[PDB]
């Protein structure tokens, strides 16, 4: 039916417009670079370890934070992509909108008992956010980061063995900024 | 070196170097096609691997940072390497507001070098077959189609896969004019 590039052209487009009005924390940069960065992330995984559902995982992986920081509503994300898509974006989303904002042990537990594939994503996303912190964030809130990520391995690294093994990697290199 | 992390970093370096540059007519970042030629080139190598995956990959991201940006081959070289740097100026058509080189001159250059600079043109021409921005006219339609038959000719044995794909793409693009 659908080759892989045309399933991220879709929720790629989606995304650049869902998130125009947002950038990189501290940077004037576009949002889109940390979606770009958690795709990619995905798309390789899958050479290390075939993806059930590829499309849409990645699609997912595009769309992680729609629900979260953009005007999307959960209906759109059905009707455009379908069901498997949208509850991947709301198993990834730690707030809805400004509906009530879920506590780590409750993401983190329903991401572990849910479809791998959206564990999976959130691993990538983990991965791509322990590049270099921002140059405003002191010592403790670089601290406090390495430990929840930490949380985020042990809970979610079953998903993908060698996504886990590459965000373990990380985590140690993290280490370095503190 | 991981594949994603040479992607990071090429992505990283284009982002700056076409910080203030829309798809043209757009609000949308310039950043929206890049993302997809680097998509399209990671997606084709599971239907034929590619030698100098990570390379190539940058090459994707960077294509256009020679024509549109601030940025120098000598940069490129001292931060992608030797292959990177000559794969960036091998897709230039020109740099900033030289003069273009021919499209013939253009496609022999990229036929006769690296199959991976060719395969990262088809991949390029695969993502500008999406549907014509609201504003280009029934001539510039044709004329583009009519382009993409000489690329899909000139390039399409770097990469057997990716060439199938290009042909679906153009005989999808005939329906707009
Ligand atoms: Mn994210
Ligand atoms: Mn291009």
């Amino acid at each position: 039916s659908t080759h892989l590039a045309d399933h991220y052209n879709q929720a790629w487009l989606f995304a650049a417009r869902a998130h125009r009005n947002q950038t990189l924390s501290g940077s004037p940069l576009p949002y889109l670079v940390h979606l770009g960065m958690v795709a990619n992330e995905l798309l390789a995984a899958d050479r290390d370890g075939a993806i059930e559902r590829l499309g849409e995982t990645l699609q997912i992986a595009v769309l992680h934070d729609t629900l979260q920081d953009t005007a999307t509503s959960p209906e759109e994300l059905r009707q455009q992509f379908g069901e498997f898509v949208c509850a991947g974006v709301q198993a990834l989303s730690k707030r809805v909108g400004d509906g009530p904002k879920r506590s780590l042990d409750d993401y983190l537990q329903a991401l572990a008992e849910g479809p791998a594939q959206y564990a999976l994503v959130k691993l990538c996303d983990r991965i791509t956010n322990l590049q270099p912190p921002p140059q405003t964030w002191n010592q403790d809130k670089i601290a406090n980061y390495h430990q929840e990520s930490q949380l985020i391995l042990a809970r979610l690294g079953h998903a993908h063995a060698a996504t886990a093994r590459r965000l373990r990697e990380k985590i140690e290199h993290y280490r370095q900024y503190y």
